[PDB]
């Protein structure tokens, strides 16, 4: 259930920074975890993104595009090992492709990305993550983004 929420409140925050409102992105008791993700995911789009392969070029998503197209294309960001930056990386690619998606008239693509995604951190980072301090360690990391908070008025 967390892990979902978690993709659902950072799809529908990346949407909403388009003008797309999608549910699931209101609190909870990930509430801190689902903050430092979209504060993360903002600062290395805005930052640190620019250094590496963009990956929206390799997988324009159609109602035809195959779970094991995106699995390829994900597992680039790992194949040296997991770590945070790569996971906010993920949660990020994901959000762009629901971005495209609703671009190109293909909202209903949406949720199966978000399922992808929800299956993909299952099977490839869930055991990383959790024996690697869960998402308490990551947002005892992150912290906080007080720059990006005083520009966004919160
Ligand atoms: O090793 C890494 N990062 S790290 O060293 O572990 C680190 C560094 C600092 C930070 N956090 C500071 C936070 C400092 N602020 C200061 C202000 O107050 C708040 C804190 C800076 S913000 C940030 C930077 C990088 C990642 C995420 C966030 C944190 S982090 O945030 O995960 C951590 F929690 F660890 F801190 C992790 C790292 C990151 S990504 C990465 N790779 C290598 C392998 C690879 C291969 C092929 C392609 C790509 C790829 O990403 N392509 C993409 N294309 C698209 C197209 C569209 C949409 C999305 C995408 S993504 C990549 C990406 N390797």
């Amino acid at each position: 259930q967390s892990n979902r929420e978690l993709v659902v409140d950072f799809l529908s925050y990346k949407l909403s920074q388009k003008g797309y409102s999608a549910s699931g992105g209101g609190g909870g008791g990930m509430a801190a975890v689902k903050q430092a993700l979209r504060e993360a995911g903002d600062e290395f789009e805005l930052r640190y993104r620019r250094a590496f392969s963009d990956l929206t070029s390799q997988l324009h998503i159609t109602p035809g595009t195959a779970y094991q197209s995106f699995e390829q294309v994900v597992n680039e960001l790992f194949r040296d090992g997991v770590n945070w930056g790569r996971i906010v990386a993920f949660f990020s690619f994901g959000g762009a492709l629901c971005v495209e998606s609703v671009d190109k008239k293909m909202q209903v693509l949406v949720s199966r990305i978000a399922a992808w995604m929800a299956t993909y951190l299952n099977d490839h980072l869930e055991p990383w993550i959790q024996e690697n301090g869960g998402w308490a360690t990551f947002v005892e990391l992150y912290g906080n983004n007080a720059a990006a908070e005083s520009r966004k008025g919160q």
